[PDB]
């Protein structure tokens, strides 16, 4: 189960960075739609926190060792962060979230595949459920942005 | 529509088609305002289901037989449905809902008049209460569209 | 690529819409001993069906599909058949009719399960699996009230 | 001297005005509550587990109508009947001794007949109030008539019949 | 002369019914400073009385008895006396009236306790003990409002 | 629906002043009964606020323009205010609330009559329901003062 | 010792409640016939109540210095109730009659518990049996009424 | 000893009453994209204003003062200006109006803080501090919707 | 019922002192187990307060006069208090609670007997119920201390 | 009371005696108004317990040792207790509560001053919040008694 | 036919019933530091075990099977062995016993997952996957309390 | 208000790292006490998140720009992270949390000081409330460890 543990830990790092990025969007948001999207980022952060709980606990349960320092999150995550900026528009902010979500969904697909190969059905299900809700958020964010989900 | 039972059945049919149109709007919606109006359509659907509950039950109680098949609903309703289209703008979608609600308000006024003439006070109140809430929604939808209610 | 998953999801949209209509008819026209228990039960079943429609229509949209969204489309595309309401149908007959609709839906869900699996769409696969599980549990209970085994 | 004291039969009845019908409702609802409670206690037969607690729900609904109508009567300056003697003597519903050997169909039919009477009384109260222009009282009777009639449909459906209002 | 538990339970059915009626009268005809607090309290007392009625009638039926279930039986079997409602009674007179009814109920509950105890019917015994405890607590509060000791 | 709109706006004005008077009674109350009636005035204010919501919204819904400045409320209201005074007795305060309520009940009856004549059944029901509740309050307030409702 | 009998009847109850729970579960599972929708979940309510008595009686036994039976074999061997294989063909009315019989037994067992604990001066244990008996007897009345009969306690 | 603390609390009583009236106007007359979220939001703001009114009026009465309690007193003592309701105002101008009212209240609360701090009335001082914090947080949000920095 | 009133009042005093001891244990607790037992003392204080409500109210209802000053509580209670001391171990603090509870249970048995002798069944049940729960706690505390209840 | 810890402990003692006095009032009350004031005393006791929680915990947190025996509360409190008396009038009882509350508010002001002096801002806030609420109660109690707060 | 899916569901009915009994024993006989947190935790574990029994027995009935439903059947078909209750067992030994019971259940659920997957009974397969996931999470926690790795 | 803003941002960084450390402790915990302290870390994280919300929001409100990347949190925080280790004893873990909390409390005192000095009363209150709760946790954590708070 080496690869299942590896992708779960990858998720630990990526979810940590994704939560940070979402927090930035939440904080620096400006433009029409703020009142609805500002708290929505908070909802998205709670959902990301949720996946982190599920995945980190599964990794520990499997005898793994979750990344657990900002240095490890940053260095292992494939997501890049930039300085907060109030001048970013609402469309740009939402587009950035969509792109973070597409990355997460692809990671979850890899997680699904890897765990399926090793026969780790519990881990497999964790990734399937997370991927489903994230893809649903992509649909809604894309709809707000006037586009098809284009998964 | 010669009596109370008849207008009640007309309502069962129109409310059923109205529910379907609302669902279409809910599903095919795209554009800024999606996050607010997509779930709002679900509230409107719940409200419509509520009137269908009141009116169908009253019809049954009066010894009537409610239309209870999609064919009957579609054929007896005076509302017309068209294929779903993601390209309809958010504002055109809301304008469509307003048209549907104006029709229902007029239907309810007719039910009010008919039941009143026949002295069916219970049925009369049902239409009055439904008309009141529907008209209030017309005001809010029109306001979002930057217009007066124009009842 | 997911065209078949999309088609079966849309098939479910049509069938679930017709099933909801049939359940409403049973709810309304029901008469006989047991009415007080089963009339409100139909409302629970309608909420359940609505839930499946939400899950499947949203997944279809998410996959880039276009859900049927008019009564004519639901009626023409659904394999279920509707009949005019009739107060003389017995309680047993009404429950048997619901069982028939539920067996059809359970069969439809197995089909959705199979198609999604074949196209590698695991999210859609799970949606059908969860819906099949709950609807089959209802068949057991309905059949039980009817003094019969589930006979899946 | 002192004023002579009139000695006459009460008679009356006469559901002349809103206050009179509201008070008639106070009496009829009180006896109806008692009858429902009897059906509740003496019920036996298949279906007991569902209809026994249902009578309790019907009792609560009756209690509610009693609250609305008695309070409106007081608000109008009336004096509600408030003794079992006044309830029993003024109500047109007839009570009999409780009996455990009545089928469910028979119990439910009795409730339906009690409800048909109340719906009729409510229609009378609606007509009288409307004629007097007492719109508040008018709405009270209309609302109670509506729910009571819905109950008749359900009870009748259990009995395998149409509402037949 | 209440021979057994069934007899005192049925006596309570009648007495609780009349007490409820009296409480309702006080609720309706109340006038004076304190109305805003005591008018609704009467409703609480009625609900409590209802509770005892539920517990005692159900126990009687469970024991194979037949509860009084008509106003005629309640009125005639009850020892409580009703009078026509009158808005000219003071708040303090109304409360004293309630205390009287409660003292009567408490005495009846003691009888039920003694009778059930002699019989060895501990279930019925507890019902009377519980009802008695709460009724006496109310007498204390009512009397306190009236500037008096409980004087049980 | 000229008159209906006019009496609805009259109510907007009167309900706004009535709320102010209730608040005064709430704040300046002193004497035995304070603990019960002080919080009760807050309940009354909420009910008045509720009628204000129903009536102003219906007026907007009908194409009207609700009074929405303190100047308009004071000048259009038939209710008169006086400086707060802690020396008014509890019973005088309650009598004051009763007079305000008798006025509103009268206004609601007029609103009912006007709306009924113009055939505005939704407006008519709003006034009827508000009158029903205000009159119940009058009975209770009078009962506390040891009097009959005297509607 | 002084409370040897109370402890023994509490333990007898632990065994009988455990087997009664098993029987109720069987009725819940194998039920078929008109009335299933109302009685199937009702059995679940009864199981919850039975479970509640087991909590009360086992805890009091432990509190008194006893050792509760806590293995299926002890439950089965000490209980006076007999179990039979599940059977879908038992009628709804036969199933309810069976529950009535189990309850009549529990009610009598609780009466013994009451008598024994009362004789030993264990008032706490006495009240526990009294409250349980009261509810089970109310259930016998309702089950019997559904079956068209008097409680016949 | 607390003359100025009482004066500023009473100033708040008038200003909050007028601010409430202005918020109600914005609530009623609002038209434009965003109505569905900002219309209800105005009711939230009105409830918060009511809250401040409750706190400040009660503190004033508690300190032995006499709160303004007539529309005339509110109107004449408040420094906020009201104008006739107008449906033709844009959503964005309505929100800009709300921001102005809030900037004013936040300034008044700062005055309330300074004055009460000067007289050593710590309870009153905390009331103004807590109120100022929330109003300021609302200014940030409103400004953000309007694409601007809070600019306190 | 002189004896029943007397034992009830004795309970008022002992429960008042027991509440103080429990509060002391709550405040001065130090050692492994603090996090679970500190809030537990709060639950015990609440239960004790409840018994005080029941017993003091019953005494008043019987025409008695409850002790209602710290002096009366201290002088009538058979429980002895000592100065708070952080040096007491968790296990000793729990053993002290057990000691107080054994006393309370013994007291309640005496109240049960006295009331039973005088025929005061209401008071009798109040003591029986309090005794039942206090003894259940003794079992649990003792179990935590690796011992049998030893009632 | 030379420091924050000393004044916090003084409050522990005074709050303990205040609770006892409020309980006495709750138990011995007789007279019109009982039904509303008897339960109100329970609310006040709950509020008093709340201040005790906050102050005792803060003292412990600062390294102090709270008074934790009835002897300490009674001897350290500046409040005096007398035997319960059913003949005290309702008004007299409420006036007694007012005097206890005036003492507590005065003590809280001293705690506020001492802590502010020592720079202990956390403790300072605790006294400020408690003073705010007790003064509010004094206003309502005085109001029921037909008087101004007279702080 | 789903022969083996039905057999493993019934094996679980037996094993869950015995596991519930063992957990109840640990619950009752527990003594030692940690009792206050672990005694009620056992109740939580029993409720969860109970839930799995509900799910698995219902699925078996739904599939046309016949759940074991007598203590004798549970005891004779279960692979778990029970011993007499003993208060002298330490807290840490009790938790270790629970871990052993849970390791067995987790293995049982893995077996049910594989068998159901083999036969194409995806509904049953999901039930076992869910149950296995939670039981394994508990093993991690229990082991952690015991100062050890999960060692699944 | 430059220094208030600076200390608020320092807190954003320190709170972010503190959250990460708490999470590590939560995940890697092993030893008797796990079942109570594992969930407790979750409560602490939630509380830490709350301060982050209050402080980041106030910083934005004052015209500041909050650190919003893991790199900034890690580089600006004075707290140091180490690789997760399952062998560390429970008592060692709790001692580590105490050290993080002692640092946070000192940080909040500094924040209180700079804001008081600048006249920024709102920010001052935020640090005061947060310092209060953190110090309360230090007492409990120390108590579990058999020690005085030693603030
Ligand atoms: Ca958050
Ligand atoms: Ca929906
Ligand atoms: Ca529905
Ligand atoms: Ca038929
Ligand atoms: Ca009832
Ligand atoms: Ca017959
Ligand atoms: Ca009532
Ligand atoms: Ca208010
Ligand atoms: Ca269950
Ligand atoms: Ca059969
Ligand atoms: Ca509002
Ligand atoms: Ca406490
Ligand atoms: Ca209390
Ligand atoms: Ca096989
Ligand atoms: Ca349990
Ligand atoms: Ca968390
Ligand atoms: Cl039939
Ligand atoms: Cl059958
Ligand atoms: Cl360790």
């Amino acid at each position: 189960l080496a690869d299942s543990k590896a992708v779960l830990n990858q998720a630990v790092a990526d979810l940590s960075v994704a939560h940070s990025i979402l927090h930035q969007v939440h904080w620096y948001m400006r433009g029409r739609g703020f009142m609805i999207w500002h708290p929505k980022m908070d909802e998205y952060m709670e959902e990301i926190d949720g996946y982190l709980d599920e995945m980190s606990e599964r990794l520990i349960t499997l005898g793994g060792a979750p990344f657990s320092t900002l240095k490890e999150f940053s260095e292992n995550s494939q997501l890049k962060e930039v300085l907060g900026d109030y001048n970013v528009t609402i469309e740009e902010q939402l587009a950035r979230v969509v792109e973070v979500f597409r990355y997460l969904a692809a990671l979850f697909q890899k997680g699904f595949d890897v765990s399926d190969e090793e026969g780790d059905s519990v881990t497999n299900d964790i990734f399937n459920v997370a991927k489903a809700s994230i893809e649903k958020h992509i649909w809604m964010l894309q709809a707000e942005l006037g586009q098809a989900p284009k998964l």
